[PDB]
């Protein structure tokens, strides 16, 4: 566990995380696809061998000894609100589980279903709001990644308003 659990966001691509391992914000068919999941694909292609799985899941395959935990949001263009925000919870959800199986320190994760999955909605405070009910619960170092200047200031302020 690490000595004293936080949360921090960071306004850069995951790829160069310095934590022990990563959650790609994957499909569900294990294809390279597109931002956050192409960066995770050019920097640990080995990762997905066999890393397929359904929405609402997390599937972890090493590259070398470090653990890519694949987890599959719903693309909100195809879920009903409602279902979409069931898979979406249960997604952290199995992340948690897995960060806590593999007994990791730290863990680098991106905000799920907030980029091409999103239906053309913000899902910042509902896709952060699901990560924290289920990360909560663990003692890892969560580092948060980003890419836009604005989001960067609202996970920090909603990291902070808990502190
Ligand atoms: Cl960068
Ligand atoms: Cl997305
Ligand atoms: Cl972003």
């Amino acid at each position: 566990g690490a000595m004293a659990p936080s949360y921090r966001v960071k306004r850069m691509d995951i790829a160069k995380n310095d934590e022990e391992c990563v959650v790609n914000a994957a499909n569900p068919r294990g294809l390279p696809g597109d931002g956050v999941c192409k960066a995770v694909y050019k920097k640990w292609p080995e990762s997905f061998k066999n890393s397929a799985t359904p929405v609402g899941t997390a599937k972890t395959v090493m590259c070398g000894t470090y653990p890519v935990i694949h987890a599959v949001g719903p693309n909100f263009s195809n879920y009903t609100e409602s279902e979409g925000d069931r898979e979406l919870a249960a997604a952290y959800r199995e992340v948690a589980k897995e960060v806590t199986r593999l007994g990791v320190n730290s863990v680098a994760i991106p905000l799920l279903s907030t980029g091409v999955y999103s239906g053309g909605k913000d899902r910042l405070t509902q896709s952060l709001n699901h990560l924290f009910t289920a990360m909560d619960s663990t003692d890892a170092d969560v580092v948060i990644y980003c890419r836009d200047k604005e989001w960067e200031k609202k996970i920090s302020e909603a990291i902070q308003m808990r502190t």
